């Protein structure tokens, strides 16, 4: 339409002309700050054999000042999009503005919360608002479009444009418009993909103002509830995807844009273990399936990485980890057995063009299986091939189900086996079977067992076929060359031959055997085995794998390794190969190229031999070094107090006023003299400490006080130096009411009341006119016994400078508003020098917040990739305290003992310094009168991995540096 470098039809996306069948996976630059690392991630996808990535911008780490854009360091996506280049992955860029995404404000600055105007919406004030975010970040995305030689080929405006509530006329044709033009305007000229949360039709191609090019939606048929993570309900499989489809928008290819992959977790939730076993290996293969028998053409997966919410990023249900249960975890590491899983899928649809321009049909119970218990798409091609998608009619059953196939194919209808035996379904699995596929002019009549990968290499050809434990399969070649078993033994295997084909029959079985059909290696795997295989392209003019085109996926190569290949490149005589090992492995290559006389893995030549099939056998030894951490309570721990705010010395002269007369929040007015919302003032992250000055009378009783962080929040309250009490959190409440008994005050004189409160970070905006993420943070009301509420005189803060923040380094979210965070003691080399010996373990004896430095090295071993986590203890039912750990400035764990449930904390390295020193500054906040401690603090690793990756280069750490803004 604006350009041909992107076009599409009714079944799927071309790509400079041709078809492509668009795997993706989401992942968000802003919740992994290292370049290096983000490189790591899309290695680990084009590994699945995906072709895409789908990522977010967060705005509020990206215009915390209003009119001030910076997208730098940490927060640059220009290297992000040469990482993706790098690795050979297009992208899907969504800058929003609004993106949910589980981030503070649903990617909204907390400004938005003085907008005079409905948010998502038409009103001019939101979208002035929007305007000098979207032309930078857009900008900056148009220089990246595929035209111009970057990885960007899909741009979604807004998400999930679906809701709207409280008087907006939704969808509103204007404002999508709107949305669309800035992109456009901006420079972007590819595709524009919309994502309906359900497929509800809204900007369809054809509904005019306010139309996509491309109609998408998303799915999360099995919900967030991980506390039961083996409970499949009834009716949740979508059956009547492609139906809706052809009604909604025939024109374009078949696109769910978010596609579960994982789930959130929040505050006090069964942790990501619990997730990732809901979505795990059998999720995928009876869901993902399912969504290829409706022919989807562009599959987003939501999450691939979901990485950290560090420095205060994410929304206030959810806590620091964003694991996700996603088949990459937090920590990097690709050991879920879903990650596994997932690339025999992924690398399936890498190499079977003929899935695209099939005929998908309805879905059956009878006519292609042989019994109801079964349920059977049919995807029907005639020359180019069909597939037929299998699965438990009842999609939840864990039986183990007998069944024979009636397949139509060019050489007759056939009933398989026709050999013998029975095919067998073992619970939660779904099978694409295949027939008239096309393997580089070879027609493979029929297969049973799946498809992995084939190549066509210079001495032949090779297909990869797999099934899972206990099951008999069969296939038929159009050939008249017999069968021969050229490796393992000829036991369970069965053939015959007819006037055009062979048809062997097999049970799968831990040994590999391969079978040899003319110019035909087959391989023939149990699914165990073929989790271990990669098929890298092979790069012959230069190192990098190149996009996922048609010549260079027909140029890769076949891989039987461990835990991971990331490339392969010819140069010369000799093949090379980047992976990563997590114990001695066993390497095979299949599909040597000629020329090819010495191996080498991660530059080291690598002794190899050669069998007599032609296959290259080397050994990679795996001897991790020795990790030496240091004891993190055995370090020269300095502490300072934190709190000196209820102190009676302290002066809060230059702290902000409290003295705004009207809000300018337009969702709650006010209920208290002057606006006590944090935002009204600048204050949208962090601990916000507000102070109440008055005279006392010598009769007042109690003082009362509402506070709102949101849900899980907490907070405490004195009278000058006099603990009154605190509101100690429960995921439940996002606001508490408290009445606090006053000690005996003196007449005349002057008293401050200090109030810490948590703000667990701004909420989402998902319902287009109900304004949430205008939901305030700070005291809603307060009353003091007997006397009015213009007796005190407010003053607070929260990070200081507000909206002119002080670390343009790690951005506006990093650092609230405790006097240490204000005078920046929380970054690299504090002035501890004459500040008390303690530390966290041995913790406060009474109410209060205690700051606590030290420094530790690592001189961890170059090429290994160690996952490092901060530990904190709770063997034992804690009293109920919150901690903040800042690591080299940047704040990446937030902890509430009696809430929970992290208490181990991915760190990556870059953040961390792996040759060098450390820092580490914790906050501790007891909400209780005989105070609290850390039970333990420990730094920890799990299974060190022999690494291709190059050096990670340590991210910006300033330095502590005195602040002349600070109220000292
Ligand atoms: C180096 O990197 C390597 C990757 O390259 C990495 O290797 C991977 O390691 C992970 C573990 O970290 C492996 O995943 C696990 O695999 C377990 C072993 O079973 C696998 O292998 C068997 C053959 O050797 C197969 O027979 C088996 O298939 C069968 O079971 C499948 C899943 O249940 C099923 O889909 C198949 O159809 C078939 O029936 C399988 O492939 C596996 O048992 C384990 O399963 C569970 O754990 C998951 C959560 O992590 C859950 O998603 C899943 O539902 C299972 O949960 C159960 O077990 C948990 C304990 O681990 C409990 O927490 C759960 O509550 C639940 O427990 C119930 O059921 C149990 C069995 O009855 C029992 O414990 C209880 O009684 C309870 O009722 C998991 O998937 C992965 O396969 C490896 N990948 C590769 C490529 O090798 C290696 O670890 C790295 N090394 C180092 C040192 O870091
Ligand atoms: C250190 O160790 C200690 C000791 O082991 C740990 O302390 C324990 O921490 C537990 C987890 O925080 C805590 O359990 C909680 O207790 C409260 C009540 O006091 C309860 O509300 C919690 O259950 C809900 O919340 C969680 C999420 O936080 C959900 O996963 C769960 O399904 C429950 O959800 C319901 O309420 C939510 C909010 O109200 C809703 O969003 C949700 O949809 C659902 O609502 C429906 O059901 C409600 C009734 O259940 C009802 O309001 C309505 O009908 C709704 O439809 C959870 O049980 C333990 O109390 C605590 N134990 C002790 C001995 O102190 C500590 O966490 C550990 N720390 C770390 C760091 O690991
Ligand atoms: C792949 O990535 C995922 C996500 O990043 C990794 O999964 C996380 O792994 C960590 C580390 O194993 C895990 O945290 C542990 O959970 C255990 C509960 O299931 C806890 O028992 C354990 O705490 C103990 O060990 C710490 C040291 O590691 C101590 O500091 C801590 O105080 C605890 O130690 C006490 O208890 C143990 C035994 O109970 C005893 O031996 C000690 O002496 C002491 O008394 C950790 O909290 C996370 O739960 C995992 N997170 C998720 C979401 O799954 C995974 O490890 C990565 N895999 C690889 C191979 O890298
Ligand atoms: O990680 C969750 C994911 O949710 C997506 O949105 C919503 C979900 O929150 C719910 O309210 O409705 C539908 C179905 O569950 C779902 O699309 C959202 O687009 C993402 O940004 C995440 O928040
Ligand atoms: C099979 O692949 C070959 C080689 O790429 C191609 O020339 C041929 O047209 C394909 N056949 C069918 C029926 O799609
Ligand atoms: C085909 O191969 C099978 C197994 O090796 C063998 O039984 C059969 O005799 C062969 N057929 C011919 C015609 O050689
Ligand atoms: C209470 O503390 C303030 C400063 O926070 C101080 O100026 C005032 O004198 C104190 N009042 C009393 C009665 O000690
Ligand atoms: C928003 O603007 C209207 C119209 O000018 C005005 O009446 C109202 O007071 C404003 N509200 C806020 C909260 O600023
Ligand atoms: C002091 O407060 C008490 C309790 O509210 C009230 O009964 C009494 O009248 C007050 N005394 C004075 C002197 O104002
Ligand atoms: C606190 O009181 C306010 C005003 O009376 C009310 O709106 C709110 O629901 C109360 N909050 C809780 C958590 O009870
Ligand atoms: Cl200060």
């Amino acid at each position: 339409l604006l350009q041909k470098y992107v076009t599409w039809d009714d079944k799927s996306l071309f790509i400079n002309g041709e078809r492509i069948m668009i795997f993706s996976g989401e992942f968000h630059p802003f919740r992994l700050p290292v370049k290096e690392l983000q490189l790591d991630i899309f290695q680990k996808v084009k590994a699945l054999g995906f072709n895409c990535v789908s990522f977010y911008v967060d705005w509020a780490l990206v215009e915390g000042k209003p009119g001030e854009y910076r997208a730098d360091g940490i927060f640059d996506l220009e290297p992000f999009f040469d990482a993706a280049s790098e690795a050979g992955i297009y992208l899907l860029a969504r800058p929003g503005p609004y993106i949910n995404a589980e981030s503070s404000g649903g990617g909204f600055p907390g400004w938005l919360q003085r907008v005079n105007g409905t948010l998502r919406s038409s009103d001019k004030a939101y979208l002035d608002a929007t305007d000098n975010y979207v032309s930078h970040v857009a900008a900056t995305i148009a220089k990246y479009q595929i035209t111009n030689g970057g990885p960007i080929i899909l741009y979604q405006p807004e998400n999930e444009y679906t809701s709207g509530c409280c008087g907006v006329e939704f969808p509103d044709p204007v404002y999508m418009q709107y949305v669309e033009d800035q992109a456009r305007n901006a420079g972007v000229v590819i595709p524009l993909i919309n994502n309906d949360a359900s497929a509800s039709g809204n900007n369809a191609p054809g509904t005019g103002k306010g139309a996509v090019d491309i109609y998408g939606h998303d799915s999360y048929p099995l919900g967030f509830d991980c506390a039961n993570p083996t409970v499949w309900p009834s009716g949740d499989l979508p059956t009547n995807f492609r139906t809706l489809h052809l009604e909604q928008s025939p024109t374009t290819p078949y696109a769910i844009v978010q596609f579960q992959g994982g789930s959130y977790d929040p505050w006090g939730g069964p942790g990501f273990a619990a997730c990732s076993e809901l979505l795990n290996n059998e999720f995928e293969r009876v869901f993902y399936k399912n969504d290829f028998s409706f022919q989807i053409a562009i599959m987003n997966l939501y999450m691939i990485f979901g990485g950290t919410n560090w420095g205060n990023l994410g929304y206030p249900n959810g806590y620091t980890s964003y694991d996700y249960g996603s088949a990459v975890t937090e920590s990097r590491n690709i050991t879920r057995e879903k990650y596994s899983e997932l690339k025999l899928l992924g690398n399936f649809a890498k190499v079977s063009p003929g899935y695209l321009t099939a005929s998908p049909g309805n879905l059956t119970t009878s006519g292609y299986a042989d019994t109801t218990d079964l349920t059977v798409t049919p995807l029907l091609g005639n020359s180019t091939g069909s597939f037929f998608v299998v699965r438990h009619s009842d999609y939840s059953s864990e039986e183990s189900t007998s069944y024979k196939l009636r397949l139509p194919t060019s050489a007759g209808s056939v009933t398989i086996p026709q050999l013998g035996g029975t095919l067998t379904l073992n619970g939660r699995d779904s099978k694409i079977h295949v027939t008239d596929y096309n393997v580089s002019g070879t027609n493979i009549i029929y297969s049973t067992a799946e498809v992995f990968t084939w190549k066509k290499f210079a001495d032949g050809k090779v297909l990869v076929l797999y099934g899972g434990a206990g099951e008999h399969h069969e296939l038929a070649i159009s050939t008249k060359s017999n069968v021969t078993v050229i490796e393992g033994s000829e036991s369970g295997i069965s053939s015959k031959q007819t006037s055009s084909s062979v048809v062997v029959g097999w049970d799968v079985s831990t040994t590999r055997r391969i079978i040899q059909v003319g110019d035909l290696k087959i391989l023939l795997l149990d699914r165990n085995s073929a989790y271990n295989y990669w098929v890298p392209q092979l790069a012959t003019d230069g190192t990098s794998p190149g996009f996922s085109t048609p010549e260079k996926v027909a140029s890769s190569i076949i891989v039987k390794a461990g835990y991971l290949v990331r490339t392969a490149y010819l140069k010369g005589s000799g093949l090379y190969l980047t992976a990563d090992f997590n114990a001695t492995t066993s390497v095979e290559v299949i599909g040597v190229p000629s020329t090819a006389k010495n191996l080498f893995i991660n530059g080291d030549k690598t002794s190899h031999t050669v069998d007599k099939n032609g296959i290259w056998s080397a050994t990679v030894d795996y001897n991790a070094p020795d990790i030496s951490l240091p004891s993190l309570k055995d370090l020269d721990w300095k502490y300072v107090d934190t709190l000196p705010e209820i102190q009676s010395s302290y002066d809060d002269s230059l702290w902000p006023a409290a003295d705004l007369k009207q809000t300018k929040n337009t969702l709650r007015s006010l209920t208290t003299p002057t606006s006590l919302y944090s935002s009204d003032y600048g204050f949208h992250t962090g601990y916000l400490l507000y102070r109440g000055h008055f005279t006392a009378t010598g009769n007042e009783s109690t003082f009362a006080i509402d506070t709102q962080g949101g849900s899980a929040f907490g907070s405490s309250v004195w009278l000058n130096g006099t603990y009154l009490g605190s509101w100690t959190g429960l995921y439940a409440n996002s606001d508490y009411n408290a009445t606090y008994n006053l000690p005996q005050l003196q007449a005349g004189k002057t008293y401050v009341i200090t109030v810490v409160i948590d703000n667990m970070g701004l909420e989402e905006n998902w319902t287009v006119g109900e304004d949430l993420m205008k939901t305030p943070r700070g005291i809603l009301n307060f009353l003091l016994a007997g006397r009015p509420s213009s007796a005190i005189s407010w003053k607070l803060t929260g990070n200081l400078g507000g909206e002119d923040y002080e670390d343009k380094v790690r951005g506006p979210l990093n650092e609230g508003g405790l006097y240490a965070e204000r005078q920046g003691f929380h970054q690299p080399e504090p002035p501890s020098q004459n500040w008390k010996s303690s530390s966290p373990l041995e913790g406060l004896s009474e109410a209060g917040i205690g700051f606590y430095s030290a420094s530790f090295d690592l001189d961890l071993p170059k090429g290994w990739d160690v996952p490092l986590f901060l530990n904190i203890g709770n063997s034992t039912t804690p009293s109920p305290y919150r901690v903040q750990v800042y690591v080299n400035g940047y704040q990446y764990a937030k902890y509430i003992s009696n809430i929970g449930p992290q208490t181990s904390f991915p760190v990556p390295e870059g953040i961390l310094n792996y040759r060098g020193t450390n820092w580490l500054a914790v906050t501790l906040w007891a909400l209780d009168s005989a105070g609290g401690k850390l039970e333990s603090l420990e730094l920890s690793y799990t299974t060190p991995v022999l690494t291709a990756l190059g050096e990670v280069e340590s991210v910006d750490q300033p330095k502590y540096k005195k602040r002349k803004g600070a109220y000292h």
